[PDB]
Formats: structure tokens, sequence, C-alpha cells
């Protein structure tokens, strides 16, 4: 429900970080979104669920 490359807010731990969507994938009856956290290396890039995403 989010285009790739789209800038969003992604929740990691307690707060939301400004992020960018790198991949969108569907599997096992569910969406999962690979995001980059602006300010942080590829190291910190990770998959996350819809729950954790927020439209800018």
């Amino acid at each position: 429900h989010f285009e790739e490359g789209e800038r969003v807010l992604a929740k990691h731990s307690d707060c939301f970080y400004e992020a960018k969507v790198l991949k969108v994938e569907f599997k096992d009856n569910e969406w999962k979104y690979f995001v980059h956290y602006i300010g942080w290396n590829k190291s910190w890039d990770e998959w996350i669920r819809l729950d954790c995403l927020l439209k800018h």
C-alpha cells in the first residue's frame, strides 16, 4: 500500500524515524516493507510490517 522510493515515517522501537521505502513485497498472506532510515547506513536497513509505517 506504499510505492517504492516513497518517503514515510517508520517505527523502530518506541519512536518513528524518517524513512524511505526500498522494497515492497508480499508473502505468506502478508505485506512487508524494506526501508532505509535516513541518516543511517544500509546496515540499519530492515524489513517491517504495515503497522510500523506512517504516510508522510
